[PDB]
């Protein structure tokens, strides 16, 4: 009687995930699972969110791996951190 | 009180998913969510499972999108189809 449907938490969140990110594999897995849009390096200027510096994409919202997990815990987007 | 953990159904299943696969986006999302290993085109000879012909990888197990969904329904790998 458990759900067979993944929640859509990160719908519309376009994020480049640097391979150097600690815990990259699990972050990628969970972000994709919950409807996040991973962009490749060549497309990082189209991201809406960034890990680390905003210098290459000033309009992007700065977030962190900790934010990704927090959103997953809450089952929705939380205020960026 | 709902789980925060994705099930590991496709652990060790290495699969190249052709972009032409009907329902590609959702298949990719769900396969990744449940611990599947997507390989890129240049690495398809290392796959353990294949959609379509085995001519380029005779040892691979032939499966289908329908198999992927069936595994998800059962919460475990089912006999290939």
């Amino acid at each position: 009687s458990q759900t067979k449907v993944l929640l859509d938490i990160f719908t519309g969140v376009r994020l480049y995930l640097p391979p150097s990110t600690p815990d990259f594999s699990r972050l990628r897995r969970y972000f994709v699972a919950f409807d996040g849009d991973l962009v490749q390096e060549f497309d990082m200027t189209s991201a809406t969110h960034v890990l680390g510096s905003r210098d290459k994409n000033p309009a992007a919202q700065q977030v962190s791996p900790e934010w990704i997990w927090a959103c997953i815990r809450k089952r929705r987007l939380v205020a960026p951190s």
